């Protein structure tokens, strides 16, 4: 039969009666049906008009010399008689399911997991042949005949999301290759195999398969944001990456520590969690920084590996590891359970000095403000003598940003020029000490701006620095 | 609702009534509708005439084996019948404005000015599917979820000039992110991503903002012209670029002096101005050469730099 193809076992059909469709590489037969009664036709309407169909012969490809249309024999007509639709091939979909679900193409998956895998498609010509399943070894060899489970390689139309043998699919066990890539090759059972009715679906082979976790850096100072990557994952399916408490900064703060997972990549929910309960980012519900135990961001997968993203500030200076957790577990129950692997990175502190301020400065001149900071944001200055440390009055919101090459400068100031009581300081003649402060004052705790007169402790209790100056007459 | 998308809240919908339009990379559903009343239609006129439309599968792309027309399920035909009108998928125009106004798409912005940016687009399916917006970092990740400031992903028909949220159109607040070059991506909800249906649209992340000025050289002779550019600036806001007269020569007339600028590049007006009168190069009804004490050229900015130049004759040699 032509249409039901399986009614009768026949893996093709060639003979063509009045009324049905045609496909571009088809190989009309000769012998009987529309193949002997009328060999050539002309089309009928539209680009299609004039143009003669010869069925003895190949049909050609190319949608080129031979436009697409209805073709009857007489030429221009409507009234019944031996007629034919050319239509394109085509296969709308093709994937390869887990047994459970989820999609695997182009993606590596576990020798272990790679058991009971199925390949499903969608295609366009069901009417006159099935479509083939050939499996390629990195070789480049024909593996099909091994790892096929029971069913032939004819693959029905539909059935797409079918996770059982019952469905139209071919299960493939792809547990007993070995590791490498593998190509799966769609293609007409006769004829149509050119372009657009053939696809190339890759698959990898691995069998390094524990949750692995990458960085693109291991050692990184404060402050520098770094990506983190799980690879070798079950896909559709949520880990969890955990933080211990302990490596958190001493004097963070409840909104403070709820900022150390980022959003960024496939993460979905970031949050903090207690043994028994969790304060998610969405709200400050559950337990504190110092009632909670455990900082996690569940992260799903889309594919092989998922990336994420951590901030290093507000970070002790020592070993930082990074926990997964199996697949499926909760974040509150997963306080007590051992981590399925980890991963280390150093971290180390950064400097910052200033360079041109130091030595010598006449009065009342005016002078740029040059200097580095590694890790900073905004910056302070501040002017020492025999006592506090007076804040410089720079002016606008009294900070300096610090570009990509950890180097902060500022237009030509004249310190002792600017008002301010800071100034009156340098307005004398005298030796003196001039420092550079990080943003980690704020106020010292408050307004998020730099007004204070921060003693020795505080000034050195921070990232900061000085160097001696003194200011000599004009 | 099909032509209504909001007023259901759905991002999609794939029920086509007799008479709408259809777009190249739709996939409509058979569930209801016509998707399983009429499965297949044939063109009616032009070039589409008696060329084959199935519904059920996806509709081909690239315009080639599908030509654009409208399809009838009897065949050619001017009655009234399930019929349907295939159209390309298409988005006019998008652009990126600050908040005061003004675009800044492909041009570095500072990070302290990038806080209320809003994205604007016209596109042309607006019936179908709405047109996302993806963020992409350097590093090549989706950052949306991070800049979105209270605004679903979906960006309305029209709202081209739009500065309030009001309107439709997405704000991001670009200040947190560090420097880096970074990619906006507009796509459709569902099926139209592909060519002509998505725009990658760049930006830039900087935080060297001082208003700049360079030289292509800087050790010259007299006469030998040099060009200099503004970089990092404001667009649409009118700089101005000054000149002491003691550097001029002391020889110098009055019509000697108003050509020390050209009007090249961006420049808009040239002249010398005393503290409270101008003398521009319009006319020599202002200040002469003694009585004025500057000489300016006001320029403006299209994108994020602006090219000058200046004239090195008749400048004394310091
Ligand atoms: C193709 O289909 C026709 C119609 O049933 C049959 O007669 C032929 O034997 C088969 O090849
Ligand atoms: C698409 O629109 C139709 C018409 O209102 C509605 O019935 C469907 O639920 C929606 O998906």
């Amino acid at each position: 039969e032509r249409g039901n193809l399986d009614a009768d076992s026949e893996s093709f059909n060639k003979t063509i009666q009045s009324g049905d469709r045609v496909f571009l590489g088809e190989e009309i037969s000769t012998d009987a049906g529309l193949g002997a009664s009328n060999p050539l036709l002309t089309g009928t309407a539209g680009n299609s008009e004039g143009v003669s169909l010869d069925l003895s012969s190949p049909i050609p490809q190319t949608t080129e010399n031979q436009p697409l249309g209805t073709y009857d024999v007489d030429g221009s007509g409507s009234a019944t008689t031996p007629n034919v639709t050319l239509l394109a091939p085509r296969i709308t979909d093709s994937e390869i399911l887990t047994s459970s679900g989820g999609d695997v193409t182009g993606s590596a998956i576990s020798s272990s997991d790679a058991g009971n895998l199925y390949v499903n498609a969608d295609y366009n010509y069901e009417s006159a042949e099935k479509v083939e399943v050939t499996v390629e070894d990195p070789s480049g060899t024909d593996i099909t005949n091994e790892v096929l489970s029971g069913t032939d390689t004819f693959v029905d139309d539909g059935s797409i999301g079918s996770t059982s043998s019952t469905g139209g699919g071919v299960g493939i066990d792809m547990s007993d290759q070995d590791a490498g890539e593998y190509t799966i090759i769609l293609e007409g059972a006769e004829d149509l195999d050119f372009g657009d009715a053939t696809e190339t679906m890759t698959l990898t082979i691995s069998s390094q398969d524990e949750i692995g976790i990458e960085l693109d850096s291991e050692s990184v100072t404060q402050g520098t944001d770094v990506q983190y990557t799980v690879t070798n994952g079950i896909d559709g399916n949520e880990h969890v990456v955990a933080m211990d408490l302990s490596d958190l900064q001493n004097d963070a703060t409840t909104e403070q520590a709820k900022e150390v997972f980022r959003n960024i990549g496939d993460t979905s929910e970031v949050g903090i969690a207690n043994s028994s309960a969790t304060n998610t980012s969405g709200s400050s519900t559950g337990p504190t920084v110092e009632t909670a135990d455990i900082a996690y961001a569940v992260v799903e997968i889309d594919g092989a590996s998922a990336v994420g993203g951590i901030e290093t500030q507000y970070l002790d200076d020592s070993e930082v590891d990074l926990e997964v957790y199996d697949a499926g577990v909760s974040a509150t129950a997963a306080v007590g359970q051992d981590a399925t692997n980890d991963i280390t990175l150093t971290i180390e502190e950064g400097g910052t000095t200033l360079s041109s301020p130091t030595g010598q400065y006449v009065v009342g001149s005016e002078v740029d403000i040059n200097g580095t900071a590694t890790s900073s944001d905004s910056v302070a200055i501040y002017v020492r003598d025999d006592g506090d440390w007076q804040l410089l009055e720079i002016g606008g919101d009294n900070e300096i940003s610090v570009d990509s090459d950890d180097t902060f400068e500022e237009e030509d100031i004249a310190l002792s020029g600017l008002s301010g009581d800071g100034s009156s300081i340098l307005s004398l003649t005298g030796t003196y000490r001039i420092g550079v402060i990080d943003a980690s004052d704020a106020d010292v705790g408050g307004d998020g701006s730099v007004d204070d007169s921060l003693t020795t402790s505080e000034f050195t209790s921070g990232v900061s620095s000085s160097n001696s100056i003194r200011v000599t007459d004009q």
